[PDB]
């Protein structure tokens, strides 16, 4: 995998628009909602349920129905400027705390 983009400039500007991201999914069979994915910056690659964020370039796969796009975006790509713009560092910290705590109980 490539290093995550942490600048304020998106790595894939062709996918900066919500509607452009939506088109990439086509008929979507997966447990996670495509519009929810698009809203969280993600577009489909067309193999299984692999998605990439247009901004950080961050890739995710194998979506369980309990996995939220924004939460996962924060878990795995915490430097993403798009994430920070949309959700705020307050949200981002609670998510980190929550995940880093879930381990304790597990
Ligand atoms: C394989 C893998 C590792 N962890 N998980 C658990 C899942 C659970 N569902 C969640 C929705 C996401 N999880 C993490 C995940 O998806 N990560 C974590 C990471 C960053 C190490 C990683 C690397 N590379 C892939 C592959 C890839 C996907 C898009 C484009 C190109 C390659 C996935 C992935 C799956
Ligand atoms: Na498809
Ligand atoms: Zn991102």
């Amino acid at each position: 995998m490539n290093f995550p983009n942490s600048t304020n400039l998106p790595r894939n500007p062709s996918m900066a628009d919500y509607e452009a991201r939506i088109f990439t999914f086509g008929t979507w069979i997966y447990s996670v909602n495509k519009e929810q994915l698009a809203r969280a910056g993600f577009y489909a690659l067309g193999e299984g349920d692999k998605v990439k964020c247009f901004h950080c370039g961050g890739g995710l796969t194998d979506w369980k129905p309990s996995e939220d796009p924004w939460e996962q975006h924060a878990k795995w790509y915490p430097g993403c400027k798009y994430l920070l713009e949309q959700k705020g560092q307050e949200y981002i910290n609670n998510i980190h705390l929550t995940h880093s705590l879930e381990e304790c109980l597990v």
